[PDB]
């Protein structure tokens, strides 16, 4: 089953509402004003193919990247110049069905694509973060070089590298000149709406990490419904066989804003 | 995809204006000449493949390299006493399609090659570091000679070699004075042009390292394009309130002086 050509297929002739290529239209746009984000409505995705879908919405992990790059490369088949001014760009889901209330958060809902409707509450200023970069171990039984962090995700907390990944012990790291590459973040919370907060109890809390061009997209108040994939966040906790009671975290894939006036 | 083969077909092939052979013109008077850097304009090697053009551009750090290799490699066909004057060539590409204003420098332009077009404000006097050394593992076994870094250029700093690429082992390394080069280097700071200036604010500046046959190819007040991949400092940042986190630079790789 080839979903790259069915996604392909999906933005080129998907109907919308008007009869009008909504999805050419949407990328005309993202080329025009170089932007780096798709937004594809679920819904419109369910009616064209449904196993390609479920797919996005059950396999996210897998696929998303794979869609990503199948976006990409038809965008420089448009446009060979995107690639001057973006290298990378974003498939970003809305108005899927797995809206979850946070008082109702279970345990398997983790590594699940997710959304949570809710009030921002407070964010941090944007940061610039290390996306990716290669150090070199200072150390006379290593001198070896390694790429960090390891994965493409940074759970709460910046830093530098302190534990060296090739030998495992700590100390000096030398940053290699000119493979470094930095992304925006910020953090921020997310509460239980006021209508879902029972009489005489305090509104659950979510921790979220907006990165990239998601930094800004709403303020202190604003209703938001976020969505992206429930995770688990080490804060040191004594061992693994602790279970995590708040250690849960959402990176947003997608946000939808309704503006607090 | 080759890119090594497709890069000395572009300079060997490529026909400029007139139907003539550009570049092996070019690369004649580099031999003749004894200069160490081949200009490249980014535009014909974007006429003559685009893959190519775009991987210079976009995979600037890993591709260079490789190209410089090719280009010596091919110079000491064409001229095998050209290494007995220079060890090291250069392939600086200009005009590239990525022209970005200082104060527009976002956090995903690090890591890029970007051109800065503004005035050289101040440059420090030309001195010298270590570019290459060679090594004698003193070791009866062994006695044997190496370059370290083995297929790159000494960081900024000395890396002590400790284990022997030769036998594999560690042991004494005695650096030997004559097979160790020196490369001239400066530092330089390049301004806003008074015309990108708001009224009321400070020219934005960016400190740039220019090394080797770079240095000196420009004076204060020029106004100077410079091509360079943008990169942070490792260093104690205390960034008190700032978005940007990191202090930048650009290692030049190119120069048009205006
Ligand atoms: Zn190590
Ligand atoms: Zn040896």
């Amino acid at each position: 089953i080839d979903y790259r050509d069915v996604f392909i297929e999906f933005l080129t002739t998907f109907k919308g509402n008007n009869n009008q290529n909504k999805y050419i239209e949407r990328i005309n746009e993202l080329v025009a004003y170089r932007k780096k984000s798709l937004i594809i409505e679920f819904s419109d995705v369910l009616s064209f193919n449904e196993n390609l879908a479920y797919e996005i919405i059950n396999n996210t992990k897998i696929i998303l990247p794979i869609l990503e790059g199948a976006l990409y490369d038809h965008i420089l088949q448009l446009d060979p110049t995107y690639q001057r001014d973006i290298e990378k760009v974003h498939v970003r889901i809305v108005g899927i069905p797995r809206v979850i209330e946070l008082r109702k958060i279970r345990s398997t809902d983790i590594g699940k694509l997710i959304t949570i409707d809710g009030i921002l509450v407070k964010v941090t200023p944007v940061k610039e973060r290390i996306y990716k970069a290669t150090y070199k171990h200072i150390h006379p039984d290593c001198m070896q070089e390694f790429e960090w962090p390891e994965d493409e995700e940074m759970p709460e907390v910046l830093e530098m590298p302190t534990i060296c990944p090739k030998c495992g012990k700590p100390g000096q790291f030398r940053l290699i000149p000119e493979k470094t590459k930095l992304i925006d973040w910020q953090k921020a919370v997310i509460q239980e709406r006021p209508e879902e907060v029972p009489s005489g109890q305090l509104p659950r809390q979510l921790e979220i990490i907006l990165e990239d061009d998601l930094v800004d997209s709403a303020r202190p108040g604003d209703r938001v419904k976020v969505t992206g994939i429930l995770d688990i966040k080490q804060d040191s906790p004594v061992k693994r066989g602790s279970r995590a009671v708040f250690d849960i975290y959402m990176k947003v894939s997608s946000i939808e804003v309704s503006q607090k006036v």
